[PDB]
């Protein structure tokens, strides 16, 4: 078993540049690879997550190329539904983001795919999704457990009335969004109930209209979809920084700084993840916005009980912030940190108690109150990259931490560590 063992950080100060958005690039990414023309995207992100959508590309025949950083890929638009039969499998590793919106796209016209990932992939649903797909006319069979993947693919998605539930993932939507617009006929997508990571819907709206895409968006209740679109390139694109991948030099700040300045994002973004930021300013941290910028520097930090829904990716950063904070903090509204990278609730819950905070684990919620003083612990981190980088920041107190696989923050970041070293002062 790998580790890393951090050092007690005395204090944080800097610029860190950020890495390229996850949820931007692999949208992108698909959107290049089915719009006519050629893309050229920057910024683009070299993570795990980005090359199981890259090599799935690959494999669907798309061509394409990279820069020595993999930040810049030059996107040969395949100008329709991408194809592929005999059952060709697609390996997605534990890429959500990957794993919903190819489920989707790829049930346009024919096609014999077959969708799988890592372990745990295996155990994060997509029955929402398929059951919306199929009402459209897909041919999709599970494998192996129902409402699982791995998906065996076999096209016939028309179009027509779908409803899709919005209760588990947000994703979901967000698949059928991108693919709506190449089926055949009109589409009305209606959300059963509620709807979660709302904000990632923006993003994928967003992404769509860069493409050339619009739809009528009926306060999210319902959207409808005009069929026979067709993606085109918008030529040059700016992949943004990844906001939640901000979070932890943000955090970094507000307990330990210092100011740190986080560049790629600024007060335009489209990610919801920027909110994070409006967070640590109701703890007692000081924000600064720009164009291209954000950035935090130490004021005090207060325990806070709020609704995290809208950003429930970085949340997870507030959840060990919150161990330096004065009070007991509660996130609540959380209930799908149990169908992500691990099931979140009860990891975060179990190393916080590691490191000796008073955790209730909730069933859609966590309310941490942290000790007078912290305690060296080796932290699991359950295959989860954000596990690893949220107990980083346990090193900005008067105890080193050990964190077991470092490497899992390749998922969204490569990099963390040395960037995390990078802003980190011994005075
Ligand atoms: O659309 C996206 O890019 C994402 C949406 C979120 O998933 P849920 O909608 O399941 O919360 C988020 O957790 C994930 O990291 C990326
Ligand atoms: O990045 C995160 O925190 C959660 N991601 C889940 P995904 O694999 O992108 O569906």
């Amino acid at each position: 078993m790998e580790s890393l063992t951090l050092q007690p950080i005395a204090r944080v100060d800097g610029t860190i540049n950020l890495p390229g958005s996850k949820s931007v690039s692999n949208r992108a990414l698909l959107l290049a690879a089915l719009a006519h023309g050629k893309t050229v995207l920057t910024n683009l992100l070299d993570s795990d997550d980005v090359r199981h959508m890259l090599n799935a590309l690959t494999a669907l025949g798309v061509s394409y190329t990279l820069s020595a950083d993999r930040t810049r890929c030059e996107i040969i638009g395949n100008g329709g539904p991408l194809h592929a039969e005999g059952a060709l499998e697609l390996f997605l590793g534990n890429a959500g983001i990957a794993m919903r919106p190819l489920a989707a796209a790829l049930c346009l016209g024919s096609n014999d795919i077959v969708l799988t990932g890592e372990p745990r992939m295996k155990e994060r649903p997509i029955g929402h999704l398929v059951d919306a797909l199929r009402l459209g006319g897909a041919k999709i069979t599970y494998l192996e457990q129902e409402n699982y993947p791995p998906l065996r693919l076999q096209g016939g998605f028309t179009g027509g009335n779908v409803d899709v539930d919005g209760s588990v993932s947000s994703q979901f939507l967000t698949a059928l969004l991108m693919t709506a617009p190449l089926a055949p006929e009109d589409t009305v997508i209606r959300i059963k109930g509620d709807l979660v990571s709302k904000p990632y819907i923006d993003i994928t709206l967003n992404l769509m209209k860069t493409f050339g895409v619009e739809i009528e968006n009926q306060h999210y209740q319902q959207f409808v979809v005009k069929g026979g679109q067709s993606y085109q390139s918008p030529g040059t694109y700016l992949v943004e920084g990844d906001a939640s991948s901000a979070s932890y030099f943000l955090a970094a700040a507000a307990i330990k700084g210092g100011t740190v300045k986080v560049t790629g994002i600024g007060r335009n973004s489209m990610q919801g993840d920027i909110r994070f930021a409006d967070v640590l300013e109701k703890m007692g941290a000081t924000i600064c916005w720009g164009d291209d910028y954000i950035s935090c520097t130490r004021g005090e930090l207060n325990a806070i009980d709020m609704d995290m829904n809208h950003i429930p990716d970085a949340a997870m950063t507030i959840a060990t912030a919150a161990l330096f904070a004065k009070g007991t903090t509660t996130l609540r509204n959380i209930y799908n940190w149990r169908v992500k990278e691990t099931d979140r609730l009860f990891a975060m819950a179990t190393e916080l108690r590691k490191v000796g905070a008073e955790v209730e684990e909730g069933h859609d919620y966590i309310r941490i109150t942290p000790p007078e003083k912290l305690n060296f612990a080796e932290i699991a981190t359950y295959n989860d990259h954000r596990m690893a980088m949220c107990f980083s920041l346990v090193a900005l107190s008067d105890t080193p931490v050990t964190i077991l696989d470092p490497k899992c923050t390749a998922k969204t970041f490569p990099d963390y560590f040395e960037q995390l070293a990078r802003i980190s002062q011994a005075a």
